[PDB]
Parts: C-alpha cells; sequence; structure tokens
C-alpha cells in the first residue's frame, strides 16, 4: 500500500551539512542497496548510469552504490554485482558519478567482500576458496555445499591479510578515486568480511588478528589507518550494523556482546578524529532491520545510542524510517542533533524522486520485493517511467549492457 | 497585484548548466540589484548576510550582488552601496559568499565605477572629482550641479586609464577572490564607467581610448585581458545594455548605432573564446526595460539576437520576464538554446523563494518600488517573514549595522 507522509521540507532533513569536505543539501541518502544490474564482467552498466542519475535530482543528495567487489577474491555472488578493481571498472563508474556530480549531487561507494559467504562454485571458475577470518561456514548447508565442490572455506593467513590492505583494498581505493567518488565506505555489517573479522563467532584467529577484543578489530583500523594516508580520512566511511543476525552472526548471542564490539571500535575511530584524522561518517544500521530482514520489536536485543554517544562526527542510520509515517517521529527525533543523516533504501528503489516526495509529503509508491534481484530492467528503471508507458515484456527482456 | 505564473519545474530552467568552473541548478539568476542596504563606509551589513542568504536556498543558484564600487574614485552615490577595495570589504563579504556557498549555490559580484555620474557633493569630500572618458555630464542640471560646488567633471588622463586597470580593478579582483566570490562582472551597462567608454556620445578622447569603435572598446578589452591573468577567465562576466538610455546615452540615436559597438565588442569576446579564453558568461539587459526603467514596444529601437548569434557561450537576459506570464512564452524561447540564463530583478526582491515560486508555479507577491532605495529593513529583509509578524515601525528603524 502507498504510504501517507507529511512534509519534511521545513524540517532538519533540509537544513545543510558538512560530510568530509563536500556540503550536502538534505539529509535523505540513499544506502547501498544490491540489484544485480551490473555486467557480467562486473563493469557498471546502462541501466545504473540512469538508475543512479534518476535519484541524484535534489542537488546535494548523498547516494551510496550498492556493495561493489574489491577484487576477483571479494567477489562471490551468483547474480552481477559491480566491481571497482580495474581501470574498465573505474571508467564506467566515472561516466555514473560525472551525471551525478552534474546535478550537484555526491556519491560514496561501499566496498564489500563476501567472506565465507562467498559461492563455493562460483569462486571455483576464478580458481578461488571461499576465505574468512577463519574456517568456519554459516550453515551446516553452506559447508555441505562447498565440500561438495571441492572448494573448502580457508582462512586467510597472516600475509593474505596484510595483502587486503596494501593490495586489495589499496587498489580498489584508487580505482575509486580515478572513478570519481567522493568516498569509499567500508563494508563491515551483515556478516561480510570486515564482520567475519570482528566478531568471534566468525574470528577465532591466533596471529594479530585474533584472540581478542583488539586484534579482532586490528584489520578493520588498519584498512581505516592505511586509507587515509591514500585517500583522507575525509574520504572515509564505514558501515556497522550491531543487532543483526544475517548471514547467522550471532550478535547479541555471541560470546563477546555487540555493544563491546563496536563501541571498542566507534571509540577507536573517535580518537582518530580527536588528532585531526576523523573519518567522514559512520553508517549504522537500526536494530528495526537485520540484513535485508525486517526485526520486530521483540526480538530488538539493543539499539545504536552508544554510537552518538561515543563518536561525534557524522552518523548515518537507516532501517524502516517510515515505519511510524506519516509523522516520522523516530526520523524527526533522530536527525534533531543536526549531525545525523537517515538512509532509505527499500523505497528508494521504488521512488527514483524520493528526497522531493518527502520533502513535499508526496504519498510514497510501493516497492516491490520480487524484481530486488532480477536481472533485467523490468521493477529496476521502469519506476522512473508512467506507470502507462511501461512496455513489461521488452523490459523483462531488457538485461544491462555497456554504457552507450 | 500578486502575478499568476505556471509552473517551470519540467522546463530547461531546472536542467543544469556549466557556467566557468561551476554548475548552476537553475537557469534563474538573481541579478544585480542597487538596495543601498550597506554600511556608510561601504562594508556589506547584517541586513545584506541575510539578504543574500534568503536568496541561495534552491541548491546551485546563481545570484549576482548589486553594484559594488571598485575603489574610492569608482563611488558617488548618496546613498550607501558596498564596496570590494579594501581588506575589511572583502572580510565582510566572505561571510555573506560563505553563507550563499553552505546552500550550494554560487555569487558573482558586480563591479561598477560611476564616473560621470557621481555626485559631485559626495566626490568633492573624498577630495575627488568626477571622471570620465571624456568631460561631459548627462544633463545641464548635472553640469550645474557640479559646477555649483566647484567640482566639475574631468576626462582621466591616459596614465589614470592604465590605472585603471593596473591598480583600481586589479586590486577589486584580488579582494574579490579573498572574499570567496565565485566571479566577478564588469559593469558596462546603463551608462557608467566602461558604457561612457564604449559610446560615442559619452567617449571623444583622443588618446588610444578614443576616436574609433575599437579604441572606445580597449579599455574594456584590456580589462578583460588583464583580468583573465589575475582571476582566470572563467571568473569573468561583463554586463551590457545595448538599447537602453539610461543617464543620457543616446543608444539608437548615438552616431555610432549600438549594434555595431555591442556586436564589435561581443565578436571580440568571442575570439577571445576561440583561443582558450573564453569569459564564463555575457549578461545583456532586454529591450524591454532600460536601467530600472520599463521600455514600451514602441520605443524598442532593436533586439539582443545578435548576442546570440556571435557568441557561442553562456548568456545571461533580464528585463520583465514577467509580461507575458502565466506561460512565460518568452522565457521559455529565450532558454531554449540550453545556454541561455534568465534573471529576475524587481520580483527577486519581494519573492526571497523565487526560484521555488517559479519552480512550483506559486503565485508572486508583488514589489515595493517605494522600499526599491531606502536606508533600512522595512520593504528589505521583511519580505522574508510571515506578513502578520513584522513590526512595522522597529524595522523602518533598523539600519544596517556590522556583521555579528
Ligand atoms: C534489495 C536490498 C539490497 C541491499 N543491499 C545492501 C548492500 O549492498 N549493502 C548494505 O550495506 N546494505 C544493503 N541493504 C540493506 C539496506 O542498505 C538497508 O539498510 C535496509 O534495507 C534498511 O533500510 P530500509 O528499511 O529503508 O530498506 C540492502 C537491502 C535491500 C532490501
Ligand atoms: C531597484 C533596482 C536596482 C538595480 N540595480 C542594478 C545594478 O546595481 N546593476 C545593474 O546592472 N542593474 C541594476 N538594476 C537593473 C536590473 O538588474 C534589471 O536588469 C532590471 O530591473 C530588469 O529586470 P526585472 O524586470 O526582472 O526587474 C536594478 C534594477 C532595480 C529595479
Ligand atoms: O550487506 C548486504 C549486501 C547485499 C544485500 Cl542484498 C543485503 C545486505
Ligand atoms: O546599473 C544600475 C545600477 C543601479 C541602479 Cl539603481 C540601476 C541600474
Ligand atoms: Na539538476
Ligand atoms: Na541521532
Ligand atoms: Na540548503
Ligand atoms: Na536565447
Amino acid at each position: 500500500s502507498s504510504v501517507k507522509i507529511s512534509p519534511l521540507k521545513d524540517s532538519e532533513a533540509f537544513q545543510s551539512i558538512k560530510v568530509g569536505n563536500n556540503t550536502l543539501q538534505t539529509k535523505i541518502v540513499y544506502p547501498p542497496t544490491t540489484r544485480f544490474r551490473a555486467l557480467e564482467d562486473h563493469t557498471p552498466s546502462d541501466l545504473q548510469l540512469q538508475y543512479y542519475g534518476d535519484r541524484s535530482t535534489f542537488p546535494g543528495t548523498l547516494l551510496i552504490t550498492e556493495a561493489t567487489f574489491v577484487s576477483p577474491q571479494a567477489s562471490g555472488y551468483e547474480g552481477a554485482a559491480p566491481g571497482i578493481w580495474t581501470d574498465k571498472h573505474a571508467k564506467a563508474w566515472k561516466v555514473i558519478t560525472d551525471k551525478v556530480h552534474a546535478n550537484g549531487s555526491f556519491v560514496s561507494t561501499q566496498l564489500i567482500f563476501l567472506g565465507r559467504v562467498a559461492d563455493p562454485a562460483v569462486m571455483k571458475t576464478r580458481g578461488l576458496n571461499p576465505v574468512s577470518a577463519s574456517a568456519t561456514y554459516e550453515s551446516d548447508a553452506a559447508k555441505e555445499a562447498a565440500e561438495a565442490v571441492g572448494n573448502p572455506v580457508r582462512a586467510l593467513t597472516t600475509q593474505e591479510v596484510k595483502d587486503l590492505v596494501y593490495e586489495t583494498y589499496t587498489n580498489a581505493a584508487q580505482k575509486a578515486m580515478d572513478a570519481g567518488f567522493d568516498y569509499i565506505e567500508l563494508h563491515a555489517a551483515h556478516g561480510y568480511l570486515l564482520d567475519q573479522f570482528l566478531q568471534p563467532c566468525t574470528n577465532q584467529r591466533t596471529d594479530e588478528y585474533g584472540g581478542s577484543i583488539e586484534n579482532r578489530a586490528r584489520l578493520i583500523l588498519e584498512l581505516i589507518d592505511h586509507l587515509s594516508t591514500i585517500v583522507g580520512a575525509d574520504k572515509i566511511g564505514i558501515r556497522i550494523s550491531p543487532w543483526a543476525t544475517f548471514q547467522n552472526m550471532k550478535a547479541h548471542k555471541d560470546t563477546v556482546h555487540p555493544l563491546t564490539t563496536f563501541s571498542y571500535l566507534v571509540h577507536e575511530l573517535q580518537q582518530r578524529a580527536d588528532k585531526g584524522q576523523g573519518i567522514a561518517y559512520i553508517s549504522v544500521v537500526e536494530p528495526r532491520v537485520s540484513g535485508n530482514v525486517d526485526v520486530s520489536e521483540e526480538d530488538q536485543a539493543g539499539d545504536n545510542e552508544f554510537v552518538s554517544k561515543i563518536w561525534k562526527g557524522v552518523i548515518l542510520k537507516a532501517g524502516n524510517y517510515s515505519y511510524d509515517a506519516p509523522e516520522f517521529k523516530t526520523l524527526k527525533e533522530d536527525i534533531a542533533d543536526k549531525r545525523t543523516l537517515v538512509g532509505f533504501s527499500r523505497y528508494f528503489t521504488s521512488n527514483p524522486n524520493l528526497v522531493w516526495k518527502l520533502r513535499d509529503g508526496i504519498d510514497l509508491v510501493p516497492y516491490d520485493r520480487n524484481t530486488f534481484y532480477s536481472d533485467n530492467n523490468y521493477g529496476y528503471n521502469t519506476f522512473s517511467m508512467d506507470s502507462e508507458e511501461v512496455d513489461k515484456e521488452l523490459e523483462i527482456k531488457r538485461v544491462p549492457s555497456a554504457i552507450e
């Protein structure tokens, strides 16, 4: 059903805010949203160019790209997700960032590394194993699938971890700059690689990268520090989902509670800020959502207040913010401190002009879960067309093609 | 009466355009509009800071400041107009440009030099004469007023003309950069100094700066060339009013027709553009308006088509654009070539959110000529308040004060 909403025009959501070196004119953000409309070699597509373009029209909006692979070893989806490790990737992304910039808006690329959840068959075709902090699986079924194709998950060696910092993420960061991205965002959420390092259920290492809270965080902070020297701290963000149980993270049931793990990390980030190396923003997933799954209040084991108490900089929050529409009471409380951005993922898929809709209180078009992850233009760029001009069968046939 | 208008949202007026090194998100511009709310020593005021601030809220709008004196010799108004020749001027203007920039918008400062119309009593207090290309007056009454105070107008010497280029305008340009202006605009319109040099009714010099079309244009093009090396051509604009008879310019009745004078100038500018030194924009006053005076179609002796035929770059047109409201037929024709901006001066005085009003077709608030040039806040910043919250008598008493 369509969502009735009150206008946010006169609210804090339309007061400017400096994020790193850029100033946003709205605090409404499009968070990273995997859609699988890249090309098969992971170069961004014609569809993506229009998709991000359509969402940049309120000048000074921040868009954050869908999860984007830092390297071949970082991949592992069956669907076609984009990458940022070759010149070809960067050149195509640049067409997209150019287009977003021409509307006066900004773009962060979220750098992902799948880790233990990488599809073992997909990785095998690259001649690679699924890798992680430790040799674990998100489920018995995951274990069986990998062993069935003779491609079991394996713990990265200490040298391989070093290579992530000085090769994989370094090159990705450089390509991202070539591609004209305003920020790079470390994906440390939702049970992917960096989250796997952070929490004890997924990291039982006995080298310097595991065995204590501090050691588990070491890789992430090494990435922060090293990439800060490469691109500048002002071009860096990071996403965490302290409460999420997506991809079998134990969260509040782990042997170390998320409040401990993530307060450690956030306080280390603030100490860097106190030294003049403060990153641009911390992105946090509100406990209403775990990955792409809504969570009942009964199952919510905590909140993200600690992030606001410990970190003094910009925070981006996302997770079913329309749950108290039309009045947006929570959203309004959350942005009242004047350093908080609010993200809408799902509704941005069906409302390319979402910032405008929220500004003037225009009914939201419902989203279509059925077409979140399909391989063609239907349910993708079709939301920018008038309903009656859409040729469904043609659009289902429209797969991603090269930009121009 | 309020002006009914149709929405311009879907029109060319809300397509982005690069002007010099910046990209505007609207083609609606606020043209230079003298209001006399500066401080008495010509430092910009608290009132001005809010005034320009209020007009910058549609992100990516270009604002052009009211005429701003390049030097003491450039002044000559009884009212309090701003300057840009001291550090104090620049520091105060910087607070204003900072504020406009924080909304994602841009600002050009129009650099004026009064010349032969400078008030002789005002100039006398500075120990200066009114100066010009030649010793002429706009009227017999002007002549009598100057001679009565023993301060007659005098022709600048050749060396003084050189000083304009390498001292007066150079310093003004440098202060403007210190002040964070995105552009500087040479005021070559409305019978002020540069216009006085351009046209034969006001320039009868026998040195290199007069005696032919080419010589009369020499100063202006010397300014263009020299300031291009100082601030970059991309930060330069110029205003001309070929058809205007403001301050007794003969225009179509002069011994050289404006089509000749101004086509010469514009073609020289384009030749600079062909060499990679193209200035940011040419601002032209449409023949519907002469200075601040509306002109009947009967008295219109020509149009500005020649500017579009000769110049390939950005053009800004202004002059009673609402005359064919609500449909805006002329405005729409004029911006159809995709390189043209359209300016609204008078309606911007009474509608600080004019870009927003034009975007969504909101009735325009009528302007108040009575308070165009008065010395206090009434009829100035009061248009940003709700009608019933305005304490008239208090506001009439509110004169400009120091920023903070
Ligand atoms: C289809 C879909 C794809 C998503 N892809 C990503 C992603 O690539 N990276 C990420 O950090 N979160 C991803 N998310 C999670 C969202 O960014 C977001 O946090 C979540 O959907 C809650 O916000 P919402 O209620 O406005 O949708 C995705 C969510 C959905 C529904
Ligand atoms: C009160 C007032 C002050 C003005 N000041 C300037 C000025 O300082 N410099 C300038 O080039 N034109 C000035 N103009 C002329 C305007 O920029 C503009 O060209 C004219 O008003 C026509 O546009 P409009 O019909 O939208 O008002 C002024 C006009 C008015 C009415
Ligand atoms: O972190 C992520 C990444 C992809 C998806 Cl579909 C959901 C969450
Ligand atoms: O060029 C100008 C300058 C000031 C005024 Cl009021 C009108 C026109
Ligand atoms: Na735009
Ligand atoms: Na908050
Ligand atoms: Na703003
Ligand atoms: Na035109």
